[PDB]
């Protein structure tokens, strides 16, 4: 049901030839490619009503206020949230962490309380956590991974425990692609007295969210991982803990009174958006929203699992290949070719035209973990093809070929 | 020199109708608009280059790293900070004087130490003191204003103290519209042994910066005030103080090595960007830069201060009409009618095509000091004439008659 060459058709930046050769863009889980609807949604903002918002005195105002507001309805729609009261616009998924590890973490942890993440986790997920747990003498607990990089719900059992206060997790990790079972750890987390914290910025893009099935306390993402504007994110929470969690920054738009010394704060979500919010941006991620919802996420993800499971094939046929994660996983692949550096393998791509990533992809821990120093990877989202993952392990073949070649060639 | 039909031509969202009349933006001061310039540096992004910044291992990831470091660049010479260390992007003047108060307040402030503020800052520039006072318990102190709401050095001299450490005032007061002498408080704020906080959001749209000779050892902006991107700002701090602050956020970006329980953080600026940065909206604001520095900061100022002129006079014209603050003014009046409520008359303005703003402008105990419970607003910036300023005073008298009209009306 799910047309690609429509969707192709859509994003500008696909059209496009690098080093002579046509682009292949695996890298969305870098960041993803925005479709015309976007791009001209923040065009039609700034042509036409852009303005400070929550005002209502003055028509471009008004519009501006319904667009950017509007918005915020179309997250919560989008995510099952039951109120507008739960959808804060943040900066990014990393932002939208900080504040829940600086204004919850930071305010309920007392020595001897603990903080348990994994092994798995992007960097973005650890280190407010090491922060939180360093100001407040708490200490920070790892869930082990199994052997194909998942998780164990024994081994999540096992490390949270009546003195854990914060289980915080990736919805789907970066690397490994896993789908970590998010509701069954919620249930587990609430056993034993501890709010859970989702990580999404590799699921919403790819996947349907539902925060009341999955009962999570937050829930994390990022609008340019999903076709959306950067600089953009949401923060989800349960508005009975949004009520009792202190702003984590403060200024105009999210005060009520103000005096000399002392100040009251609007209601939520207001109360945790200081200064001229992201305006254009977060109309663009509703714009975003919009595209994806009319495609249809289940056919996204069924997109996704079909591309994945193609290009775990493929390079099963590659010798001297090892894929990294398990078998049942998002649309990405994090490998290494025998002998050849991950940086050298992403920029010979390169010359292909083929946009790969190579690094620790913000996972040291799991780096090493893996026991690897650095990794390469693809990711695939609504607008890749089988075609474009044949290309990529045929330029890996000859990418294998020529780095052996040129070893014969020394003498 | 400076052509305002051709500079108009630019704005495409000026040239359109409210209610029938010809819209007459004078709202700049809440949010200023866009040239084609910045909206299609944000549309050829999109359209060719978007890519994660920072990895350069693909084509159009190098372009994009180009793109925002570039823009970081252009900054940096635009405020004529000696280096990109000294350059942080972040969400807006909020956040930037949110995270000084946070990484530089909070960690250096004692018992008996005060930060020294004024009576006629914008809330962004109030409640992080507060914040950070009420955390520390230090103390937080106000400079008096002289009564056409300018500042006195000997005043200043009064306020600040030997144990004073912080002093955080506005460049320029979006209300007063009064330029405060930074240059001799950052002097005298030196002398007691403090560091000054500037905010520079109203200056910096409208008047050249230079931080080498103002000697602020912090200055914050915002790009939607300036012909830029909404979400973005500036922190601008000296690197000794940026070297010895921790970060406000943690996450991927902005480290070095992750270990399980701690971590190091990059050089300057990365040490205070966490996250996939706002990569669009940061590239578009040094399109707004290279646009404002065509036209040339100089002459845009001497536009304000010929309009903020034949405001003054204009509004001296009018009866039972109040305007506040001094005579040597940035281009912004605002003012009370006699007998009519401010939110009436911006509306009934609006009526006209006219964008004013009414309320308290984000200066709750500036409108307390100036015995007001609201104030009605109108701004200028370099795409206003004095055309437009006369269809304001005479939609203002009109605004009177129609009052004084309704009330001989009742019997």
């Amino acid at each position: 049901h799910m047309n690609i060459t429509d969707i192709r058709e859509q994003f500008p930046i696909l059209h496009q030839q690098v080093n002579g050769h046509d682009l292949v863009y695996l890298d969305s889980a870098a960041t993803s490619q925005k479709p015309r609807a976007v791009i001209e949604t923040l065009d039609k903002y700034y042509n036409q009503y852009n303005s400070n918002v929550h005002r209502g005195v003055h028509t471009l105002g008004t519009r501006a206020t319904d667009g950017y507001e509007g918005a915020r309805e179309k997250v919560r729609k989008f995510i099952n949230a039951k109120s507008m009261a739960e959808i804060i616009f943040t900066k990014g998924t990393t932002t939208s962490l900080n504040m829940v590890a600086l204004s919850y973490a930071r305010a309920n942890l007392k020595p001897g309380d603990e903080v348990v993440i994994t092994y798995m986790e992007h960097h973005a997920n650890i280190i407010p956590w090491q922060q939180a747990v360093k100001a407040t003498g708490a200490t920070l607990k790892y869930i082990p991974l199994q052997e194909d990089g998942t998780i164990s719900l024994e081994d999540v059992r096992e490390t949270v425990t009546s003195n854990t206060k914060i289980v915080a997790v990736s919805h789907v990790s970066n690397v490994l692609g896993t789908v970590n079972p998010i509701k069954e750890m919620a249930k587990i987390a609430h056993d034993n007295g501890a709010v859970i914290v989702v990580d999404g910025a590799q699921s919403t893009p790819h996947m349907k969210i539902d925060v009341q099935d999955l009962d999570c306390d937050f829930f994390a993402l990022s609008s340019h991982k999903m076709c959306g504007p950067t600089g953009v994110g949401v923060l989800y929470g349960k508005k009975a803990l949004l009520e009792n969690m202190e702003p984590a920054e403060f200024g105009g738009e999210m005060i009520d009174f103000v005096g000399l010394y002392e100040s009251t704060w609007k209601e939520l979500p207001w109360k945790f958006e200081a200064g001229t919010p992201i305006i254009a941006g977060a109309i663009g991620l509703g714009a975003a929203i919009d595209f994806l919802e009319e495609i249809g996420l289940d056919e996204i993800s069924r997109h996704e699992h079909k591309l994945a499971a193609y290009a775990l094939e493929r390079f099963r046929q590659l010798d001297g290949v090892t894929v990294y994660g398990p078998e049942e996983r998002a649309g990405l692949v994090t490998f290494n070719l025998d002998d050849v550096h991950p940086h050298d393998v992403a920029t010979v791509l390169d010359a292909e035209g083929i946009a790969v990533r190579a690094g620790h992809h913000c996972a040291q821990p799991l780096m090493k973990w893996l026991d690897v120093t650095a990794t390469a990877a693809a990711s695939f989202y609504l607008y890749n093809t089988e075609e474009e993952i044949d290309k990529l392990v045929e330029a890996l073949q000859k990418t294998k070929e020529y780095f052996t070649n040129v070893f014969v060639d020394l003498e």
